[PDB]
């Protein structure tokens, strides 16, 4: 298939328009993900006065600022029983005029539920990477894409106009479903129409759109600061994705592997007549495509069953799920530091570009397994000591979650090649998307975690911050890549 998705012009024409295309929608992934940090944010609540009669009807904490879950029984002038506030809460509108956690009162008692929000969108996640994995096998890459961008806008929508958290909740989680449906196959669509030399350059690209997708966030959320508005304008796009999808062309490789080679030739003289080169699609013709691709025409248990891909697999695991469930643990506690929260997000999106690129040195220069455990022990030591430092010191805290947060972004990119790099040809699409599996799971566990601050104001952080430093020491026990051809049979990961 190669040689004739090169014979049918080179990386011009089509696979430029196409794959602005298709990466257009990844910029608001992160949108999506991250929304809650500016759509659930957490305005300041005190308890309402009630109204029959804030300085008497308020009790103080140690900071000497109103406290949240309680008010007065009655009214101290100057040990005053504390009632639960019937009535309700004062929210400040200096900031966030409305949130979900303002419109649906998710605070004091109901709390955990602005988490279990996060979570449950990630379960729909995890859910749509499975269910459209095996639709788009199944119907296409196009049509499943086609759907996945309806889904997405609709869901949204309605998610804008819930009108009980039940029902929010419901369409985050198809929201989800369906953008995990969307960034599988962008990568799929993109990558098997386009050459193999180019692969990789596809990969970064899908890379730093996500990460551009961050400033774009900062800069949507300040525009719009009410929920309802900001999970609109965020899911309007989508509709506009869906009305364009419908010309985009089915992967002929899909095509060829269906049984459908009329298909296939269908797809390869479209794109001849679209390049440029349309002689040479007319030359293209079945007794062609029969030949060559002829050549191209395991379980997901198997890496489980051996043991030699038993213990690559738990330990990548390990590594996938960390990185995710660090990742989105500090990546979801923006207001924490004390400086804006759209700075903040600024800050972070910005610390993406000069930390892949670190990584990218360090992982071809010293190794692929030497850069993991410092990318991950790095991560570590500086989430537990966003911890253990005192809130008053905002620079001191602000600088240790951003590089943290910089080398958690470094660990994504160099699993992502160091996995492919250590998982045989048989089982290598599987083991990569296993990892990625395990990953969706970390982000699904991260805001539970997250629920424990109840427990202990630092205990989130501190288990965000014991993964990853245990996940290093996991690293120790995989086998170094740099310079080492990539196995193709369990016999070369045993010879290594
Ligand atoms: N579901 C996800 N699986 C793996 N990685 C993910 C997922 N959602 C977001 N990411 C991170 C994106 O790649 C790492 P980057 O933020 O440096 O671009």
């Amino acid at each position: 298939f190669n040689d004739l998705l090169q014979q049918v012009g080179g990386v011009g024409r089509f696979q430029q328009i196409q794959v602005t295309l298709v990466v257009l929608p990844l910029l608001l992934m992160a949108s999506h993900n991250t929304l809650q940090n500016f759509t659930a944010a957490i305005p300041t609540h005190h308890c309402r006065p009630p109204a029959d009669a804030l300085e008497v009807w308020l009790p103080r904490d140690r900071q000497g600022q109103p406290e949240s879950c309680l008010r007065f029984t009655s009214p101290q002038w100057g040990t005053g029983a504390t009632e639960p506030c019937t009535d309700g809460w004062i929210y400040d509108n200096s900031t966030f005029p409305s949130t979900i956690v303002t419109e649906w009162d998710l605070v004091c008692s109901h709390r955990a539920l602005r988490q279990l929000a996060q979570s449950l969108y990630m379960v729909g996640v995890l859910l749509g990477a499975m269910v459209f994995g095996y639709l788009a096998d199944r119907l296409g890459r196009r049509k499943v894409l086609i759907l996945n961008y309806l889904q997405t806008a609709v869901s949204g929508t309605c998610a804008a106009f819930a009108p009980n958290f039940p029902i929010y909740c419901a369409f985050r989680l198809l929201s989800g479903m369906a953008l995990a449906g969307i960034s599988l196959n962008c990568m799929t669509l993109n990558v098997e129409w386009m050459p193999i030399h180019t692969r990789a350059c596809v990969g970064t690209l899908i890379g730093y759109v996500y990460s551009l997708g961050q400033f774009l966030l900062a800069g949507v959320a300040y525009a719009v600061p009410h929920w309802r508005h900001l999970q609109l304008l965020v899911s309007a796009p989508f509709f506009a994705f869906f009305i364009y999808s419908w010309f985009f062309i089915e992967s002929a490789r899909w095509h060829s592997s269906s049984g459908r080679l009329d298909l296939t030739l269908r797809a390869l003289q479209r794109v001849a007549r679209i390049n440029g080169k349309r002689e040479e699609g007319a030359k293209l013709s079945m007794e062609v495509l029969r030949a060559s691709l002829q050549k191209e025409l395991a379980s997901a248990m198997e890496l489980l069953r051996c043991p030699t891909l038993r213990h690559l697999f738990l330990c990548l695991s390990m590594l996938w799920f960390a990185t995710s469930f660090a990742y989105y643990g500090l990546v979801m506690d923006l207001q924490g530091f004390g400086v804006s929260i759209y700075l903040i997000q600024v800050i972070f999106g910005a610390v993406d570009l000069p930390a892949k690129l670190v990584g990218f040195l360090v992982i071809n220069s010293l190794g692929r397994r030497p850069a993991q455990m410092a990318a991950l022990l790095l991560a570590g030591i500086c989430i537990l000591l966003n911890g253990v430092i005192p809130q008053d010191q905002s620079i001191v805290r602000t600088s240790l979650a951003v590089l943290g947060k910089g080398c958690l972004a470094a660990s994504f990119n160099c699993i992502f090649l160091y996995t492919g790099e250590l998982y045989p040809t048989m089982i290598r699409q599987t083991g990569m998307g296993m990892g990625s599996t395990m990953a969706r799971v970390g982000s699904i566990v991260s805001p539970l975690v997250s629920m424990t601050a109840e427990l202990y104001p630092s205990m989130p952080l501190f288990i965000y911050g014991a993964v990853p430093v245990a996940a290093s020491a996991v690293t120790v026990l995989l086998p170094e890549t740099l310079g080492q051809p990539l196995p193709d049979t369990v016999q070369d990961l045993e010879s290594r």
